This record gives structure tokens, sequence and C-alpha cells, in this order.
């Protein structure tokens, strides 16, 4: 059973959730933490599902080398100045130093795009969509927490390159949506998507798209995921040219785009989701829906009718595609049981005792309400595959309902200060200028509230002439704002 | 193609794995680019080797890819054999760290700490756990795509029990699994085996491997370990477990550590190619069937040859229709015959107004006529036998060089041949050295020595009581497969 409270301490509480699940085990490398089956089975839930729609854009799967040399990295001068001090470099062959150190990758762009130059020589060679599944190194002095800010993490990271700048901006926006499906449809949590400011977008490239998840326990807002326009300033660095399809000889630099999800999704569902008896895990992520233990255990003729009944209710979950386990282990307490799946997040616990089965009847507790439901046998595959429905849908509705109520607008830096000291997110109108980001972080601070995304969809229309917070500039959309991981 | 595999065997195969778009060199000596061509074989492998180690109990999970620099001063054979082959992270950016990190060349000493906390009860165990991800070995001999590589894909499973009997059949279990990958998957027979105390995985009991053998070189490869660590590992990390029965008496657990690598779509390669280009086994081929157009009309040609497509996809077959109004239909035949596709569908205008098309085997160059309404059952046929042809071929070379010497004389002579040889050897490690040392000097062939490739569990030929080793002086222990390997 768990100790710490999320209410109280919510650092030691997100630790006990993720050890007593069986999820995070620790290392001796800090920041780097160990992915356990019930952790990496969410993550290949997600894998599956994002896999199975990528591919359907023409997105082909694939593994680049994980050492960059120092030639690749000097290429983007700009995108190498803002990953420069997180940079994990090998110096080091055995015990004697190597004579040029190679770098870690922590995004693999100067890896990929030297041989898109040599892939892309014609129009037909395009539009080259290319992901893989793999690990990086970003080693921030930063203290870390698992999932939400690791210095090795599992992600997936996309690279197209296309002809024109039409069908490039319209996958940024359909991976981001793709982002956004993982979140609200799979992990049931909602996201703000938006624009980065100029201070917290990806150097080097032209825009970047993000979903923002908000947490209610600790009233800081995430970063879920983002997706990077661009544009040409990789390609005319790295010559990514084509010809030309109809005007003979003339070429152009090509139009790129990167995607990348990272394994920071399971630790913002737990965050979102997990209460004080640990983890709830969402009915379409959890590998394991249902959980089949029975109870109330005389004569070994009956016992040999109570496992046959689980049995009986294994077979008619798993016919209606219900991810049902019937944990009938002898050598541990059915109580133990019970505390076992709960630290897990199991959605239902499908509870089977003698005198239930006798009387036709069983028992489904929710994880989620810990609602008590005896039903029937015959009502068993329709109300479990009911109540999985209803499962996902409060998960989102509830915490759909803390964004609603946590997300307010204020128009001044007084009501701005106010509002973030409750734990909430603010939309303000912003001007966009970085030194004005750096002052918003400073004063709120005196902790301090960063830039999370620019709404496509704002809370309100943004008036005609109304200037932003600082006074000196027009506003030129209105701005989320909260304190951030 | 402008090398031939009989003539300069090294140009050949960098020519096979660029122009069939499997492999891209990259900058970093030792590191090569997995493009999605030779990536779909691999997705392939690990569908297939996950599914049958989720029925032997084992599941998935990813540790670190960081070792402590004490972690690995609690090993002091692994940190022997592993001395030269450790990368080190000191530096994050301008900053340096607080104490060296290793890229794990292996993962035992990162999961093996988490065991023993783990470990604590006899339920506890068998823990089974696998993990596909990347390896960084600084081998300074041959950087070689999949064969020989710097960092490779792999995957590795570590199991834990109380009985050194269920870890002895893991073992083996494991060893059987990735004999099927190379006969059943990828059409490559293999010689289960043991091998030597001098190539076995030190720090562990003892290494079982198979060995697969390269008729246009004549040199043997490993292709797969699955070693028993017996205790040696428990007792550096204290892996313990409580007696069931016995009050307050503790023991350490049994482990086994097994590993296959990307080195699998390697042989392959080499095994299968041929001098117009590379040779895919329908069971692992990314594309299995390519249709070809073959030229108003256009319209029909252009359905036709999407309705073979909707038809193989419907049957599970992997298709793709190249539509390319770029290219002379000879030119997408030379471009997919590179890639290589097992099965070519052209479909002409005539064949289209008679009902039929014409199916080539990519393995004997073979042109099929076959009707339309027999597309879905014949070409099943034709890939179902593609894939033992490959298999019948490659089993054929592996029993014809594959023989056995009894004497010193005969193994130099039938090695320099393009031969293996099971030879009766003594054990002896420097009596290894010396084998290594005479079949490379006394080369009459046509530079490099014997070297020990496995102990056959099924040699050719049962040993004779108090034969002696092929050195005459220490007696034979067992029949050892030598030859030249990569
Ligand atoms: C959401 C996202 C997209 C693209 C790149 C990075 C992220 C988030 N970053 C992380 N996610 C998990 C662990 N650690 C980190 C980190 N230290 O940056
Ligand atoms: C086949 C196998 C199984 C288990 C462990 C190691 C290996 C071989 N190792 C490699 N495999 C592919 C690339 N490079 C290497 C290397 N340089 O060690
Ligand atoms: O790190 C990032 O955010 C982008 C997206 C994946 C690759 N590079
Ligand atoms: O390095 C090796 O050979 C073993 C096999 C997998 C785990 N380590
Ligand atoms: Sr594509
Ligand atoms: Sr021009
Ligand atoms: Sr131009
Ligand atoms: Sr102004
Ligand atoms: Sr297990
Ligand atoms: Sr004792
Ligand atoms: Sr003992
Ligand atoms: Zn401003
Ligand atoms: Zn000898």
């Amino acid at each position: 059973g768990l100790e710490a409270k999320k209410e109280e301490n919510l650092a030691d509480w997100y630790s006990q959730v993720i050890t007593k699940s069986e999820m995070i085990e620790y290392h001796d490398i800090s920041g780097c933490y160990i992915l356990r089956p019930w952790a990496y089975a969410i993550w290949e839930a997600i894998k599956d599902f994002f896999d199975a729609e990528i591919k359907k854009l023409g997105v082909e799967n694939c593994y680049f080398p994980m050492f960059v040399s120092q030639s690749a990295l000097e290429k983007e001068k700009t995108h190498v100045a803002d990953f420069a001090p997180e940079v994990a470099w090998v110096t080091r062959s055995g015990k004697t130093e190597l004579a040029e150190p190679i770098a870690i990758r922590p995004t693999s762009e100067t890896v990929m795009y030297p041989a898109y130059a040599k892939w892309v020589q014609s129009h037909r060679d395009l539009p080259i969509k290319l992901n893989q599944w793999c690990n990086v190194v970003r080693w921030e002095f930063k203290h870390p927490q698992p999932f939400l800010r690791t210095r090795e993490f599992l992600w997936q990271e996309g690279h197209s390159a296309f002809a024109t700048m039409e069908e490039a901006a319209e996958e940024v926006l359909q991976i981001l949506d793709l982002y956004a499906q993982v979140y609200e449809e799979l992990l049931a949590i909602p996201v703000v998507k938006g624009r980065k400011t100029e201070k917290e977008k990806f150097a080097g490239g032209d825009y970047t798209t993000t979903i923002e998840a908000f947490i209610s326990a600790s009233g800081r807002a995430i970063q879920g995921g983002t997706s990077h326009h661009l544009g040409q300033n990789f390609s005319k660095m790295f010559e990514i040219v084509f010809e030309d399809p109809k005007i003979p000889g003339e070429k152009q630099f090509a139009y790129q785009n990167s995607w990348g999800l990272t394994t920071r999704t399971i630790g913002v569902m737990t965050m979102v989701h997990g209460d004080n008896m640990g983890l709830v895990l969402p009915p379409r992520v959890a590998c394991v829906q249902v959980v089949i233990i029975p109870c109330g255990i005389l004569s070994e003729e009956d016992k040999e009718a109570l496992i046959a009944k689980c049995n009986d209710y294994r077979r008619r979950l798993l016919s209606v595609n219900i991810r049902v386990r019937a944990d009938l282990r002898d050598n541990y307490s059915p109580g133990w049981k019970f505390n076992h799946w709960e630290l897990k997040g199991v959605p239902i616990r499908l509870e089977v005792g003698p005198r239930d089965m006798k009387s036709c009847q069983f028992v489904a507790v929710r994880r989620d309400t810990g609602e008590k439901l005896t039903v029937a046998e015959n009502e068993a595959e329709t109300k479990l595959q009911a109540i999985l429905e209803d499962i996902q849908v409060t998960l989102f509705t509830r915490a759909s309902e803390d964004l609603k109520t946590h997300m307010v607008v204020a128009n001044t830096m007084e009501d701005f200060q106010k509002i973030l000291d409750s734990g909430k997110i603010v939309q303000i109108p912003f001007c966009g200028e970085i030194d004005c980001e750096d002052w918003i972080k400073k004063t709120t601070a005196r902790m301090g509230a960063k830039s999370l995304c620019i709404p496509f969809k704002p809370l309100c229309e943004l008036q005609p002439g109304a200037k932003c917070v600082c006074g000196k500039n027009p506003a030129k959309y209105y701005t989320l704002f909260g304190r951030s991981y």
C-alpha cells in the first residue's frame, strides 16, 4: 500500500505510485530510470496506435546512428547553440582518451539530414517520411523526475521533407492532432493545442506547435508533445536540394518538419489520474482492463466450481475483446490481490465468491470511483463493457473539469499574480517579444511563470487595440502562461 | 551492380547493401543507417521472437543505457573481457559530469542491481525480462554493416531462476528459438554448439551458440548466443532469495543471458545474395510481390495491377504496385531485382486481355504464367517454394563444406579449400592459440588462421575412446567445429 499522500508531498507520492505499481525502478545514475513491464506495456499501447496512424500518412520506420560528429553539429549554428549544454560527449574508449570526442544525440536532425541530402536529388524522391523509436540523452542539470524530465528517455521522432511548404504545413497539424488523440482518446487527458513563442520554440526552425496538459494537484502545466516546422533552415545548411519537376535544371531547397513524443505521456497520466490508493489506468491503454479474483475461500468440490466460474467469466469477456486476466494464484491472499491490482490501476476488479456464484451474481469494483455493483452473470460482458466505457469518460470529464476551472483569462499583472499563486493557468494578451517573456518569468517569481503555448482556439478573441500586459507593445494573441516542468 | 560475389566479395557486399536501399554510411567510423528496407526485416524478426518468448513467460521492458563507474567495479571477469570495448561519457556540454558513465556494451551490470532488490522471496522467481535496444561495442576490428558494427540493434533477455535445472532448460529453449529464426524465417541452416573456454562469455558458466556458413568466402560466423551464467553474477550483485521451506537460509539465483543482433540481416545477404543483387526470403521480405505494369487502354492496366494488389492484401500478402510513369518497365525490373523482391508480377495489355499474368522467381529467374483466378493460391505456392528453395540450397552447401578430419595435416588441407572442419580437440586454451598460429602460417590456399567456432551438440561422428587431439600431446575431449571466422 502507498505511504505519502498526493495532496501533501506530491513528490514522494509520485515516487510511491510509480514504484509500488511496479512501473519505475531507480538507478544509480541520477536522471535515468528503469521502465518495468507494467510501464512498458503502456508505451507499447501508445506505440501501436501512433505507428499505425503515421503509416497511413506514408511514414516509414528506420533507425539512425546515435553518435554525432562534431563536424555535423556545427552545421546549424542556432540549432547547436540551444542544445550545446545538454549534449553528453563520449571522450574515452575504455580507458584512454579519444583523439576526437563524439557526441550522443539529444536529437538526430544532424544525423539524418546529411543522409537526406544524398537521397534527395529529384522531385520524385519526395516526400521523405522517416520515423524511429529510439532513446535520446539530454543532460539537463535540473533536478530530474521520472517520466516528466529524465536525462535519457524513449521517444519517436519523425523527420519529413517536402517539395512545397503547403504539404509540410498540413503534416504538422496532423501529427499534432495525433498527439492530441493519444492524450485525449487513449490517456483520457485534455490538452490545449498551440504554437510556442519565439522564446520556447525549437531553435533553428520556423515555428513550433505543441500540446499542453495541466496537472491539478501541483498547479503546473507540462508540454506533452511538439511538432515543428523547420522550413528551409536545415536544408540550406545541409544542402537538401532537388530538381524542379517542370522547369529544367532549376533547384529548390526542401521544406522539412520534425515531430516527437516521449515517455512523458506516462508520467502525465499518473499525475492527472493517480489517487491515494495508487495508479488509475485508462481502459483504452490498460493491458489488463478486468481482473478476476476469487474470494470467500471450505469444500474442495465447490472450490473446483469457483475456479471454473472465474474461467467462465474470462472466456465470456475475451469473446467481446475485453482484455481480462484471472488471478488464480493460490499462494496469494485474495485481499493481497485486491491491493496489488489496485495499485497497478486495473479499471475493474471482478470479485466472485461462493455465495455470490450460487446466487448467479458477481461484484464489479470500479477503480476510478470505488463503486460496488452486484451484476448478474447474464449481464456480465454487457455491463463490464459499459463500465469500461464509463471509466474512460469519467477520467476525461473530471480532468477536463479541473482544466475548465484552472485556465482563466487575466488582463493585468495584478490579476496575473494572484491567479498564479492559487495554482492556476492564465491566458493573457502577450506582445510575443522575448525580452518581455524574460520579464514575466522574473516578476512572477517575486517559481516564475513561463509561456506554455499560444492557443489556436483561445477562450476569448483578442480585442482590437488591446496592448500587452507590458504596456509597451500591442498584443498579438492570447498566450497561455503558467509554471511548468 | 559492378562487382561479382565470387570475385571480390567485399565490393559486392558493399554495393548490395547500398543499392538495395538497406544501408547508408555515416560519418562516424562503425555507424550505419538502417534504412526502411533493412529495418522491415528486423521488425519481422522481432514480432516473431516476441510472440515466442511471450509464450515462455518473458515480458518486455527497457533499462537505462548508462552504467555506473562502480557497477563495473563489482565485476572482475566481466570488466576484464569488456575492458577494451567500452565507451565512456565524461562531459555534458562544457561541464564535467559527477562520474564517468559508460555506454552499455551489455546490460548485465545495469539490470542485476535491480534484480537483487526485486528478488527477496521464492515467489519473486522466475524473472524473465527482455528489451529491444542498441548497444555500443568498441571493437577495434572491422566495421562492416550488420556483421561487425560498433553500434547495433539487438535483443537481450535476462532470466533468473531458483533451480539450475530450469535455467539449463531455458538456455537451450532460447537457442532453439534462435535456430528457428535463421532456419524458418531467414532460410539459413545453423550448427548448434557450445563455445570453448577461450571464446566463451567471460563471467558466465558456459555459452551456447549457433554458427552459420558462407560459401562465397568459406568463413563461418556466429549468429546468436545463449549463455548460462550460473550463480556468478548473483554473487556479485547479491541476488538472493529465501528458501521456501528452510527458515532463514538463502540461496543465489541461477541466471541466463541471451542475445540476437541485426547480424541476422547480414548473414541473410551473404548467404542468399547473388551477382544480381539482394535475395530476400519471403518470410522476412518487406515486399513479397511487386506489381509492374508493362505499358486509351491505360486505365484498365493500372486497375488490373491494383486488383492483384488488393487481392494479395486480402490474403495478407505483402505487396507494392510500382506505377511510376517516369521509369521504363525494364528499369523497374532490375530495380526490384536488386532489392530482392521474391516475386515480380508483370501485367501486360495482352496479359490483361487474356486474363493472365507473368510471375518471375527472384531465386531462379524463371518466368511463370498464371491464370487470373489462380493469383491468390499459386503465388502463395511460389512464395512458399522460394522459401524452401533458398534453405535447401543453403543446406546443401553446409553439408558439403562441413566435413570431419582427424589429423592436423588433413585439417589444414581441407580448411584451405574454403571449408569448415570438425576435428578432435583437447580444449586447452594455449592449444587453441597454437591452432590459430599453425593454420595461418602454413596456409597453402589460393591471411588468417582457424578459430574455434563451436562444440557441436550432435557432431557428424562420435568421438573414439582414447582419441588424441590434433596437437598429439593432450587427449581429445570432443569434436570441435573449426574454421576461419568473421
Ligand atoms: C514532450 C517532448 C517532446 C519532444 C522533446 C522533448 C519532450 C519532453 N522532454 C522530456 N520528456 C521526457 C523525459 N525527459 C524529457 C526532457 N528532459 O526533456
Ligand atoms: C550475434 C551476436 C549475438 C549476441 C551478442 C553479440 C553478437 C555479435 N555482435 C555483433 N552483432 C552485430 C554487430 N556487431 C556485433 C559486434 N561487433 O559485437
Ligand atoms: O526534439 C524535438 O523536439 C524535435 C522533434 C523530434 C526530433 N527533434
Ligand atoms: O553480451 C552478451 O552476449 C549477452 C547476451 C545478451 C545479454 N548479454
Ligand atoms: Sr513513404
Ligand atoms: Sr534559381
Ligand atoms: Sr529555385
Ligand atoms: Sr513599443
Ligand atoms: Sr513473467
Ligand atoms: Sr549457508
Ligand atoms: Sr544456501
Ligand atoms: Zn509584452
Ligand atoms: Zn590439443
